[PDB]
């Protein structure tokens, strides 16, 4: 059910032991010694990774190492499509702008932060959640020269439980992290977008890196003199596999949850955030798919834009399914009513006042928040010409020195990036006509961005004519129109440009709405501090976890499938047979790697197949994970690595607000399949040899 | 494999059925010389199965079987199709024109008689052994002089089985006064609608209720207000015990057709010609049609039924090709024929190998013609609406070339034009469909094999399909209403003789008929070789584990209530519940609307004695019985012969079962009788129907 702080391991240990945990408490997490926690890393700021050898080898997801695989790929050596396997340490590829963060120490600094906060004066101050303020407190506690006296180390204080608990983390960061191995994209991203958020899943979502450091194992930026890191702890790899009901646990960095939402915040999330995103993206995606299916060149240009829009669209569909069917609103209402009844009994009305302040703030910002999501989903992300070039003040104060050419060259560079090889003005006009038709029926005239008022005033309500006119008269409507402007440029032409006026007007409204909505966050945050303090005082900091905030957490559960609907059961494990069932050579998402297909045909599974001779691929577990948990190590009852977390099923996305025991699962790539791909597909035996593989 | 057995084969299957769970006595299920459960089974309206469930002739069948009768009695004032129908008294039951129920009174093996009559051979290659006319002459000869007059209501029919190796005579009793008694609303009767056709899990309450009426003596009589309900020989008891996983289940019904004795070459032909062409052509047609329906809500209304009708056999072909590709259907037919050939070599009889060779040679020889036939049939005859545009008859052309018979010819042509260009026809949608269909057709069929008018695409239009189609509509008399009216005001034979649409329609129908006539002679050598082939199979392995192909005659099948795994890590259980109906509810989707009375029953848990042991309300179940088209409405029986459900569909994964039964995938989709009774009781409130049924605890 939760994403527990490392400090909460002591209080959870007995329950974990009753669920199957066999390892000693301090072997998993020791606040003053080496433990399994020391083999977990925050991979590239948004993923989790794990050290799997005494030479700093790191496993994470293929989708986590994707940018590094792509940055090293060329037409001659396409690692993204063919995979990459460095046959020697010297062949491992360095990566610019990469990092791995170890959580060296964690300390509870609540009394210290609360004492420092008493010197504020203004009771409404938001310094208690300010990264700048908390960094000043972290530096004060660590010392005036901490990072100089302790190289590679840094400190950070974060708020938890809405400002009721504070932890200081001592972090060790390594920036020389080299690409060692990756399967082809046909394996690493087998389901591609079709299987995103889907269980059963048959994706071998892994990539391999190596942490490099100086001669003493201290962090150092990329240098050809750097040597692999010998870590204080690494995971042993299990080949025992998994069975239904086996204990499983994860450590990682879940990013965000909303476990303490009021019922009114659940209603807002559904009726505003999700409904608008669903409605607007369904319109955008429908026009886009029609255009992609009718023209193969449009499919090439718009496939990535279409897929990027679909990802959070599917999340919102899954989240709204939970709100509708799992009683998320009702369970938050029961949570707050129980606190209000307990506060009425104790004679402390501040908890009821806090819930009331949240409800009143949610009700007061409704129209503004609806207008913000409507413009953001409808125009800012919905219409490409909304991000067309807007001349800066320096560019207008140049067109009217002979740096008129410099202003035109900068405008041209931005025009060329807007109207790039993937941009179709015809597709964009069709998307804009459908998106603006919806937007204009939902946003009244008095609330419209100034230029959109011309639809009724100048174009007699004809959206098509308004959009046609923007392209026909704009200097960014075509290359010939831009070149005619660039030959005879005037600031008066740019000031009256229909596309410039549209883009400026919709961005002005988007910013005005953002600025009007920002003050509503603070009373909710302050009321949440009181609300969560009451919840903790009433039911204890034992069965209610603090919201995720990109800090190290542990979660435990079992290897278990679930029933998605009446008479349908999805088991706990997928096999290589499922990959072969999904094979479609004329569908780029479901192409099967020939070497992998050969391994399946010959049954060349070695020591990696199960007791029945079937080759496992992935499994699912009742662990509680969210975004940020991609690449997380999945452990046995003995703490051995049995897989990597890489996704979660759409039925469980509502789990960020309320865990769903009968539907929510972490989607994990079986470590046996990872080893089979390294061995039989990559042929990289040296990586198997450096790992500690246990029978 | 797990067959559709003749009633005669019950004796030799009985011990296996008992070991699989059957508890009833053999003669209580089927007795050739007395009353048995077989007497409660009817052929409902020529293509469905039904069953008698009361001593007052009450009959249960599927909602999709009684659909036309429910629709024919529906009006804007009393929409029975939408709201359901529940006659609260026998006098309120609605008569139906052109309806029938057929009882199988007697079945007799007449093989020796037919084979003796056949020996009077004028031609060894004669097809009289399969001729309905010839076999009816033999049936009439055996039954006697004026049998129908001497035994009113009874009729005699002889059918060939096992490719002409076994013959049965059926004495049938037909009743034509069959009245509508009850039906759930369409929201229950066709809950999944087209989306869930061929799908398991299934949540559809596919049932309707009729009543057989007869004269004072229980003898067949056409509709008369003097008719009284039939007191039948036998009726099914209704069980409320339900089903559990692995329970024995059996069905009786009228499966229409199977191809259990196809050679490996016939499986290859079915895949590479029949199925691949139907799949490719319908995918093109459906794709254009769906794009047009999604862009214009008026096009969606006009083309929804045409789109759904095309999709039904398209899905079947996808399911059949999945079995050919993944379940080794070709390989298992090859093993079947190789085993017979090896046995024939040892018996010193080469006629079985010669028979398989004749089938292979005939299949190989007709390949190009059969490919051309399926290409024109799927591509144009079915694919393009203007292919069925009006073609002036020889008498209509003669009438237009000096009498008032000209105005009569124009009125007849106008009537046919008005039926072609009806309220659901869009010339714009049709031109778009034709351009895509003809582009694929012209790519596959060479110039020398094209229907004469299609040669104009290359010769006159420089390969521009769009221009050829545009020209047909721009210049044709049937291209628009204004163009027809201009023709009708000044009609000439010469205008019709040169009409581009008339020439297209005539040309494609001429080619379709020429191909049909060239292909017809190839059927006979295959049929004659199949008689020898199946005779060998029967002599070698016996008429015990190989059932005769279905031929719309009464058969029984047995199996168990069991789910299956459709793919890696996915299991579909044996039973669906009312919960599943509620999960699928979508008020803004006509297919998934939930009846408010049913939704209330679910919320209040007003399940009475119809819910299972755990308090869950069952809806449907699936079984390993072997069924096919014709089995819709079939009674599903317990180990004790009590009614536990009605068969209504089969999953797409098992459609290949018409050639080879698929034990791990093929299932009959059945509506639980507990759900049928729940709907009659709590939705219809028709207590009198429950009271007249014999419901056992
Ligand atoms: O961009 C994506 N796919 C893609 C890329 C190029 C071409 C075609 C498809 N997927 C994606 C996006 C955002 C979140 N998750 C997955
Ligand atoms: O015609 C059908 N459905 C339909 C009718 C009217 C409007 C919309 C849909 N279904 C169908 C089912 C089975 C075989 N053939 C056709
Ligand atoms: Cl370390
Ligand atoms: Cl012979
Ligand atoms: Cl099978």
């Amino acid at each position: 059910e939760g994403m527990w702080l490392m400090q909460q391991l002591g209080r959870k240990y007995a329950q974990m032991k009753e669920r199957g945990l066999k390892m000693k408490e301090y072997d998993l997490y020791n606040p003053n010694g080496t433990s399994l926690k020391d083999a977990v890393v925050l991979f590239d700021g948004g993923c989790t990774g794990e050290v799997v050898s005494d030479r700093g080898l790191v496993l994470t997801n293929h989708h986590c190492g994707y940018d590094m695989i792509q940055a090293h790929s060329t037409l001659e050596h396409n690692y993204l499509e063919n995979g990459f396997w460095a046959m020697r340490e010297a062949d491992e590829l360095p990566n610019k702008d990469i990092s791995v963060v170890f959580i060296d120490k964690i300390e509870d600094v609540t009394d210290y932060v609360k004492k420092e906060l008493k010197a504020i004066k203004d009771p409404n101050s938001m310094d208690y959640l300010s990264p700048k303020y908390l960094q000043k407190l972290a530096d004060k506690k660590a010392g005036k020269n901490f990072s100089a006296k302790n190289p590679g180390l840094s400190v950070e204080i974060k708020a938890f439980y809405g400002g009721n608990l504070y932890l200081m983390f001592t972090k060790k960061t390594y920036t020389d992290v080299r690409l060692v191995g990756a399967p082809p994209s046909s394996i690493g991203k087998f389901g591609a977008d079709t299987d995103n958020w889907i269980w059963p899943r048959h994706t071998g979502d892994f990539s391999i890196f190596r942490i490099y450091a100086d001669k003493n194992g201290n962090p150092a930026p990329y240098s050809e003199d750097n040597v692999p890191l010998k870590p204080k702890r690494f995971f042993n790899i299990s080949l025992g596999g998994v069975q239904e009901n086996d204990y499983a646990m994860i450590m990682g960095f879940p990013g965000t949850t909303h476990r303490y939402f009021t019922a009114s915040e659940v209603d807002e999330w559904k009726s505003i955030d999700n409904d608008i995103r669903i409605r607007m993206r369904d319109i955008r995606q429908g026009v886009m798919l029609r255009e992609m299916l009718a023209d193969p060149q449009i499919k090439i240009m718009y496939s990535a834009k279409y897929a990027a829009s679909q990802n959070a669209y599917k999340r919102a569909i899954g989240a709204n399914w939970a709100i509708k069917t799992r009683g998320l609103r009702q369970n938050k209402q029961a949570m707050q009513d129980r606190l209000i009844a307990w506060g009425a009994k104790q004679g402390t009305p501040r908890y009821e006042e806090a819930v009331h302040e949240i409800d009143a703030t949610v009700a007061k910002r409704a129209d503004l928040r609806r207008r913000y999501w409507m413009i953001e989903e409808g125009i800012i992300r919905g219409i490409e010409f909304a991000r067309s070039p807007i001349p800066t003040e320096d560019e207008t104060k140049a067109l009217q020195a002979s740096a008129r050419k410099e202003a035109i060259d900068k405008i041209r560079t931005r025009y060329s990036k807007f109207a790039n090889k993937d941009y179709s003005a015809e597709v964009d006009k069709k998307v804009a006509v459908a998106m603006l038709t919806e937007y204009l029926k939902e946003i009244p005239y008095e609330n419209l961005p100034l230029h959109l008022r011309l639809v009724k005033d100048r174009f007699a309500g004809d959206v098509q004519a308004y959009v046609d006119d923007i392209f026909a008269r704009s200097v960014f409507g075509s290359e010939a129109q831009f070149d005619a402007f660039a030959a005879v440029p005037s600031v008066e032409k740019l000031a009256e440009d229909p596309m410039v006026l549209f883009a400026s007007s919709v961005f002005d409204e988007y910013r005005k709405l953002y600025n009007e909505l920002r003050p509503y966050d603070d009373p909710i945050l302050r009321a949440q501090r009181t609300y969560i303090a009451g919840l903790l005082e009433m039911d204890g900091d034992q069965d209610q976890f603090p919201d995720a905030n990109l800090t190290l957490r542990f979660t435990y559960g079992q290897v278990k499938g679930y029933s998605p609907r009446d008479n349908v059961y999805y088991g706990h494990q997928t096999t290589l047979d499922g990959v072969m069932e999904k094979e479609d050579p004329d569908n780029w998402e479901f192409v099967v790697d020939p070497k992998l297909k050969a391994v399946y045909e010959r049954k060349d599974f070695g020591r990696y197949a199960d007791r029945s001779g079937r080759m496992p691929v992935a499994f699912c577990a009742t662990t509680h994970t969210t975004g940020g948990n991609s690449g997380s190590p999945v452990m046995n009852a003995n703490g051995e690595l049995i897989g990597l977390n890489f996704d979660r099923n759409w039925e469980g996305v509502g789990g960020d607000i309320q865990y769903l025991a009968d539907y929510q699962r972490s989607i994990i790539v079986d470590i046996r399949y990872v080893l089979l791909v390294i061995d039989k597909v990559g042929g990289c035996q040296r990586l198997l040899d450096e790992m500690n593989i246990v029978p």
